[PDB]
């Protein structure tokens, strides 16, 4: 006879779920539309029209949608597959119907780990930062809404830092000092709860300097010194101090607390007689030299030297 019946699906739409762990060729859904108008015209030919985006395919005669060749399914991905049941009458006398498949990609067994907003974090702290002061909230959220367990794993042997098990706030647990340790680099972890479900991340704490160390003089350098009389710019002796702080806070500058019209001092701390010294006038000069770090909010140190002038 003629073509008299339209190839029809039983439903309008299909919600079906797909996973990350799937491989090419794995069956997604068997769609079967009835035409039942027997002839060439009773014989159906399926086809995805649009919305597969290269990650899906249907077998023409069977009506079976499968994962396409060579594709990796990204998680949390929407797809809407319009699939067309075409009957095999001539093009003139053809009939068509449509059906839409609504798919979402999931994680393997639908449970990713909890993920951090970043893979690395760069912090900065002053060694002077108050104990208990919060450094960083590590709010790593969990796709499925599971409860999170935070904890540091490596990079903190001291436990100088405390990461709240529940809240993910990173407080400071013991007092910082920069000379002890100049920077910490932690490894931190969120837990889904099961072993498969745990992400990692790295925090890079960098401690910055305060002037909390006065320049200390070398203990062994000579304090009891000699000089020749009747000589301007004559060498007397040398002092030396150091500062375990850094920057301008590390640089030491030598100054004289007395006798600065008589004696002078260099950048390096060498002391010279600025004028023609004399034994008949003054054979005991008890001089005090001062080291001051060249810093904002500076610190001082003193050293009384014992200079006794000789003649020859
Ligand atoms: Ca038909
Ligand atoms: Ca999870
Ligand atoms: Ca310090
Ligand atoms: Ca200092
Ligand atoms: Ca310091």
């Amino acid at each position: 006879s003629a073509n008299d019946n339209t190839p029809t699906f039983p439903e309008i739409s299909y919600d079906v779920y797909v996973y990350t762990d799937m491989s090419p060729g794995d069956s997604v859904i068997q769609l079967t539309a009835v035409d039942a108008d027997e002839g060439s015209n009773g014989e159906i030919s399926y086809e995805i029209l649009v919305g597969g985006k290269g990650d899906f395919v249907i077998n023409k005669t069977t009506g079976l949608v499968s994962i396409a060749p060579g594709v990796e399914l990204i998680v949390g991905q929407t797809y809407a597959l319009t699939v067309q049941a075409s009957d095999n009458a001539p093009p003139a006398e053809r009939r068509h119907s449509i059906c839409t498949v609504y798919t979402e990609v999931l994680p393997p067994n639908n449970q990713s780990p909890p993920r951090f907003p970043q893979l690395m974090y760069s912090l900065e702290v002053s060694e002077a930062m108050r104990i208990g002061a919060i450094l960083l909230n590590l709010q790593a959220t969990d796709r499925e809404g599971d409860p999170i367990t935070y904890a540091i794993e490596n990079g903190d042997p001291q436990r100088v830092f405390n990461l709240s098990e529940t809240t993910g706030i990173l407080s400071l647990g013991k007092a910082l000092d920069r000379e002890s340790t100049d920077r910490y680099i932690l490894i931190v972890t969120a837990s889904d709860g099961r072993p498969d479900g745990t992400s990692t991340a790295t925090v890079n704490i960098v401690v910055t300097d305060v002037n909390d160390n006065a320049p200390v003089f070398d203990p062994y350098l000579p304090r009891n010194l000699s000089v020749v009389e009747e000589e301007a710019n004559a060498f007397v002796g040398q002092v030396r101090a150091t500062d375990p702080d850094a920057g301008i806070n590390g640089q030491v500058h030598y100054s004289l607390g007395n006798f600065n019209n008589l004696f002078r001092i260099t950048s390096n701390g060498s002391i010279y007689t600025a004028v023609k010294l004399n034994r008949e006038a003054r054979d005991h000069y008890e001089l005090v030299v001062v080291a001051t770090d060249g810093a904002v909010h500076p610190r001082h140190s003193t050293l009384t030297l014992y200079i006794k002038v000789l003649d020859i």
